[PDB]
């Protein structure tokens, strides 16, 4: 027909919203029922809500749907806003008096409905009057579309007003496979596509794509092939797109609800060496937790707190575990992203991020510098109370409909939090200690290729009686290692710096 | 930039209106962070020289009239922040060599793209002068300093926006260096309350840990005199190393400074040291106090008897 994917969410719509219009009026009057006059659809944007309405309109041979934009109506002047509403139904009013019950169906679409409630009342009253009051008109069907259903007032959901409500979800593997066929039918049917392009393999690569992104991918793949000949030149007889074109195209479209790999890779991780058994144990436990998440139904929410001395290396283990997981959705809420925003802006941003996190089979959230987000200072102490309750509630809430996410946050003020009485939110705690032995320093120096063994042993010999009880984290040690490499006397500088740091 | 020069000067070349002694290759290297409009302005100014006269020197003189963005704030750094430099002790040389090593490390490493150092000590030691002197010898294209003088008479909201905009501009050149002066005064600290602004502190705390994008790098220097206050607000985990600047406590350094400042003949320079030997052998004063007391003594009728009195008072 023209729509792929959604199969079970279309039969139900056709059963209720349109099944009655087919039958002759005689039997309908015999039954003693009335036609439904409202319908609501909600879901994430760019998923194909208008397409199904347009395509189901053609089967009934109805008039071409009109369209209205909520923000457009609200933005115009008040008088024109009041006047234009009566204009939409003019044709339905005329044809009704013209013919009577034997008239044809007219369908109207309304977009961004929730904008009217987000603050307007005149348009809502006029809409309800035409479909419920003594001015009832028996030839129209109104469809409303919104991205946030909880904001629509409950008064509109009672019988006689928007009786039927439906939800649209992101496509499954089968949905992506079917939409690809729907898009490439024309190329396939006229022999302009190579024989090496395999769609079953393409379906898996695009993970959290929506339909629009798949269409854009096809467009870019066609553009790749087209550009290869220009610079217009008559050679167009053997033009055939190939797999390599689509593989190159994949690196061109970055989707929403996708992996923010750049932040994970660049800023956070720039070196990783296993100098002790505890690091291996921590990584093994992290991998075990990941596999627990992947193959269990009883655990859908896990939150962890990694704590240790300042500069221990907390942020590196989290990102290292996250990257190897291979999840489709990964994101971080950090002071960098929240910098420069107002308090209410921060509340809205956190709420929106959490709402977005509830729209993927698997997710990861990294909250950076938990104590800094609340803007705590020990002098007062001072803090913003409103943000604290939001964060406290959000850390326990579960995602809906068999979805799962993992939240991880880092802090160095364990005493402040335990005093604040929010330690009941975190399911488990992990402690990452600092180095306390010289044999660990030997491995650290070895794996970074600081210099030859002859000078390597001398540093240990000197530190053996310089200061045997040093206590320094990985960051400072690795910074001193590099800052001693650009000097005339590496040994003395390294020894002095490491002793001073301790 | 060479191709931009070629495009701009093609019209001049094509009509034999350009001298043969001008080489575009050297100009492509002298202009380090210029843009197309900057090159257009430079060419226009150079041609103005030739027009007014009725060459290479024309462009060299035009280079002195156009100042680009992302350039060097030469006047602010050179004049106010540096008014003398003398090696009175070994510690100064050690600090300078460490600073040079760090500057070279930042330029010749991939792992280190963000280095922060903290310079603290008793008031009047000379921290700010060292901070600017280290940056001046680096030669990086981009240099800026944030001091209270810029933010005087501003509101808090404008202050945050200004600092954030400066840090945003910092991420658009291959190399950058930033200087922060008198951290405690920027935050409006008074101990009775204590009173201060928390939003600016949090913004600075977040900024100091961020890393630049796309294999870019920058260096940060900060000067302070309230180490204990910074300890109270637990922001000591941001800086990866510290340097201490003590005051003077020996008469040999005083003699060296006196010799360097051209006080007077050795006869009186010996007498001053002999008097201070048993006047107060345990004095402790900074460089700023001494370099002003020496200035004061010179214009007096009895410099020897006045400098000793000033040293006694300061101690
Ligand atoms: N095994 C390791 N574990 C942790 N950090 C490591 C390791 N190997 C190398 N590093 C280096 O340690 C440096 C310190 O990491 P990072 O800055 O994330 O630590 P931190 O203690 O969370 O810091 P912050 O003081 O900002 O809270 C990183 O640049 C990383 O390059
Ligand atoms: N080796 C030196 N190091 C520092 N300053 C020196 C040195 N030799 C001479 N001076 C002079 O010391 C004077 C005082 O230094 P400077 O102006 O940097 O003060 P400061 O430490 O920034 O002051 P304040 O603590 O009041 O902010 C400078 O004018 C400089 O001319
Ligand atoms: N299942 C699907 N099959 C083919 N195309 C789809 C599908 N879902 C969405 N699209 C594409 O989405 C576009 C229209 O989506 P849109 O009108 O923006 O819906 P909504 O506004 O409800 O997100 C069309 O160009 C269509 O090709
Ligand atoms: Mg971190
Ligand atoms: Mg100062």
């Amino acid at each position: 027909l023209g729509v792929g994917g959604l199969d079970k969410e279309f039969t139900k719509i056709f059963r209720r919203a349109f099944a009655s219009r087919i039958f002759p009026p005689s039997v309908i009057e015999k039954l003693g029922i009335s036609h439904v006059k409202g319908l609501l659809l909600y879901g994430p944007p760019g998923t194909g809500k208008t397409l199904i309405a347009r395509k189901i309109g053609t089967m009934l041979n109805a008039k071409e749907p009109k369209i209205v934009n909520g923000p457009e109506i609200l933005s115009k002047y008040v008088g024109s806003s009041e006047e234009n509403i009566r204009n939409l139904f003019k044709d339905a009013e005329a044809e009704y008096r013209a013919k009577g019950e034997e008239s044809s169906l007219h369908i109207i679409i309304f977009d961004e409905l929730d904008s009217v409630f987000k603050q307007g009342d005149n348009v809502v009253n006029q809409l309800l009057a035409k479909m419920d009051g003594v001015d009832q008109l028996n030839n129209i069907l109104v469809i409303g579309m919104t991205n946030r259903k909880d904001l629509i007032d409950s008064a509109l959901l009672r019988p006689g007003r928007f009786e039927v409500q439906v939800e649209i979800h992101l496509p499954d593997e089968k949905g992506r496979l079917q939409i690809f066929d729907i898009q490439t039918k024309k190329m396939r049917e006229n022999n302009m596509m190579s024989d090496d392009v395999n769609l079953a393999e393409l379906a898996a690569l695009t993970k959290n794509f929506s339909g629009a992104e798949i269409e854009g991918l096809v467009k870019s793949a066609s553009s790749f092939a087209i550009n290869k000949t220009v610079n217009n030149t008559k050679d167009i007889a053997k033009l055939k797109v190939t797999r390599e074109d689509f593989l190159n195209a994949l690196n061109d479209v970055t989707p929403a609800f996708g992996i923010s790999e750049e932040d994970l890779k660049t800023c956070v991780e720039g070196g990783m060496m296993l100098y002790s058994e505890r690091v291996n144990s921590i990584l093994k436990n992290g991998a075990r937790y990941v596999r627990q998440v992947r193959e269990s139904d009883k655990s859908r929410l896990v939150s962890l707190l990694i704590h240790g001395p300042a500069g221990s290396g907390k942020t590196a283990l989290a990102a290292e575990i996250a990257l190897k997981s291979g999840f489709p959705f990964i994101r971080l809420i950090s002071p960098n992203e929240l910098s420069g925003m107002s308090e209410s802006a921060k509340i809205a941003y956190i709420d929106n991020t959490f709402r977005d996190a509830y729209k993927s089979p698997l997710n990861i959230l990294v909250i950076d510098s938990l104590e800094t987000l609340v803007d705590w200072v020990p002098i007062g102490p001072r803090f913003s109370n409103n943000i604290l309750q939001m964060l406290k509630v959000a850390l326990k809430r579960k995602p809906p409909q068999d979805r799962r996410l993992l939240i991880m946050t880092t802090t160095s003020a364990y005493s402040v939090l335990q005093q604040m009485d929010i330690l009941s939110c975190f399911d488990n705690e992990i402690a990452v200690p600092n180095m306390t032995n010289l044999d660990e320093l030997n491995n650290v120096m070895i794996e970074s290729n600081f210099l030859d063994d002859a000078g390597r042993v001398k540093v240990i010999n000197e530190l053996s009686r310089s200061c045997p009880n040093f206590n320094v984290g990985i960051k400072k040690t690795l910074t001193n290692i590099e800052t001693a490499r650009h000097d005339e006397d590496p040994v003395n500088e390294l020894v002095e710096l490491m002793t001073q740091s301790a």
